[PDB]
Order: structure tokens, then C-alpha cells, then sequence
């Protein structure tokens, strides 16, 4: 069973761990992967009612099974905090133009 199913795409925790950490790493080190710059802030315009405090980071989480280096993000994404929590997944499949809804 996934921990986490965005779309068709099915994510365990372990997926999830290892997404976050890679991304967590390139914040403390200031840095950044890709045309978008990930990770980045995340605003939460959506509404989320996340566990964690913020300010939020999204991280892109891939079916592959590998960490995200840069090209095409996919539509899944970690969110994670300053104290490396994760506040939760998401993804922008199912959701109108580039808004995202939760992995169930
Ligand atoms: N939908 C959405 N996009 C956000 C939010 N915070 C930041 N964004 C950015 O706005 C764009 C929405 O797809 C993305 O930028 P990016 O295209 O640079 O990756 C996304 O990272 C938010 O809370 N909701
Ligand atoms: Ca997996």
C-alpha cells in the first residue's frame, strides 16, 4: 500500500525521507537545482492546514524513485520547514492549472 498517492503515483515513506533530506540539505547550504530553483519558498495560498509551523519549502518528488537534480519537476512535491518537519505532500495532479490538493 503508498503511504502517499498523488495521482497514480504511489510514494512510501521512505520516498518521502529521502526527497526531504536531499532538499533539506540544499537549504541550509543556500543553494539551488533546476530552472525554477528548487527548493523555494512555498506560500501555502492553497490553504493547507499543515501540523508544522512555517515558512514552508517545496522539493520535488519524483516516480522514478530518484532525487530530483534538475529538468521536468513533476507534479509532486515535499513541503517541508525550517526545522526539516514535513509538513506534508502534495501534487498538481487533479488540481486546476498550477495549483496543487494533497496526496491522499
Ligand atoms: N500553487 C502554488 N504555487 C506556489 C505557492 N508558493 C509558491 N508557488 C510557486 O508558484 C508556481 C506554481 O506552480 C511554482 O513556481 P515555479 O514555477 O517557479 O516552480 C510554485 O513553486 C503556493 O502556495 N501555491
Ligand atoms: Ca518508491
Amino acid at each position: 500500500a503508498c503511504d502517499y498517492t498523488c495521482g497514480s503515483n504511489c510514494y512510501s515513506s521512505s520516498d518521502v525521507s529521502t526527497a526531504q533530506a536531499a532538499g533539506y540539505k540544499l537549504h541550509e547550504d543556500g543553494e539551488t537545482v533546476g530552472s525554477n530553483s528548487y527548493p523555494h519558498k512555498y506560500n501555502n495560498y492553497e490553504g493547507f492546514d499543515f501540523s508544522v509551523s512555517s515558512p514552508y519549502y517545496e522539493w520535488p518528488i519524483l516516480s522514478s524513485g530518484d532525487v530530483y537534480s534538475g529538468g521536468s519537476p513533476g507534479a509532486d512535491r515535499v513541503v517541508f520547514n525550517e526545522n526539516n518537519q514535513l509538513a506534508g505532500v502534495i501534487t498538481h495532479t487533479g488540481a486546476s492549472g498550477n495549483n496543487f490538493v494533497e496526496c491522499t
